């Protein structure tokens, strides 16, 4: 049981990573924790430890690289994004921002457009440093940085944030976005 | 094994408690953190813990089931994700430069997000069972690792741990034992 909500950027890394791994499962789709995983009564949160569960109990459709260094790189990325940028332009912190600063509508994009600026600079960084057969993030198969990078580059075009910068993104979300396990786990997919 | 540190972040904090629980020896230099393992660099303090615990199994800093071992993850995560980074120094100066807002807005906006935190953490703390002050069970593990350097940052910023009885208890219990007492910034 994954209890769901369809505009959180953190229920769809999960969506995605169910998918990926071929995992049986069953949504609940609610309002406004989430994500949080039901286990036969035992309920677990955080996207992230939620993801890292999965990978242990079904090793199979691996998200990470077996080199200890290599599984330890791509989990860094998906940091980045998990730590680095999605935390700062949750709904809950632009209100803060509104109540306490009173944002207008501009402030709000330009603190929103500065995290994925910095964000999408130091992914398209480490990302210059590998080798990939096609679109994804390292290697010939999708992962955990591309599970989380799909959701990231989501939010930025709704942002209306410009992706020119970083093409070798671009092209990954282009080719992830082909994918059914991407493409039924998109947001507009749920409804 | 290079270690590029700085004494007084949370983050490197997080790491030399790892590297210490595991008695890994290593190279540190004060400048983060990254681990250089031979000349290959490596960047996220919870990456470099999971590469500790993949490369160095022994001194788990999490239980086998795979349920529990989640559910520490996430708490962890509480603490690496939906604390920390909002009240990282780089944000504090965006809200100065974009808001120019003042020490006291700092103050309130610091010590919401601890509160927020906290107030989850310790509930999950609740539900836990320990026969010592530490998060589950009788050994320290990574959610302890995440636990204190926050801890710390919550004092160093004046904010008022009454509320969270367990979290202060895990706190004093931990520094006790070496591992902890010696990557405090102070030791550094």
């Amino acid at each position: 049981i994954l209890y769901d909500y369809f505009r959180s950027t953190a229920c769809y890394r999960v969506r995605i990573a169910l998918n990926l791994k071929k995992i049986a499962y069953e949504k609940i789709e609610v309002h406004l924790l989430v994500p949080s995983l039901d286990i036969n009564g035992q309920i677990l949160s955080q996207s992230m430890a939620i993801i890292d569960y999965l990978e242990e109990i079904h090793p199979e459709m691996p998200l990470l690289p077996k080199d200890p260094f290599m599984k330890a790189t791509l989990k860094s990325m998906a940091l980045i994004v998990a730590c680095d940028m999605h935390p700062l332009n949750n709904l809950r912190v632009l209100n803060r921002l509104k109540e306490q600063f009173n944002a207008n509508e501009e402030q709000v994009l330009e603190w929103y457009h500065h995290w994925l600026k910095t964000g999408f600079d130091a992914f398209e960084e480490k990302l210059g440093a590998l080798e990939r057969d096609k679109p994804v993030c390292f290697g010939s198969e999708v992962g955990l940085a591309d599970v989380c990078l799909i959701p990231q580059v989501y939010n930025a075009h709704r942002f209306h944030f410009d992706m020119a910068s970083y093409p070798i993104i671009n092209e990954i979300n282009e080719y992830c976005l082909t994918l059914p396990a991407f493409h039924d786990a998109a947001p507009e997919a749920i409804s």
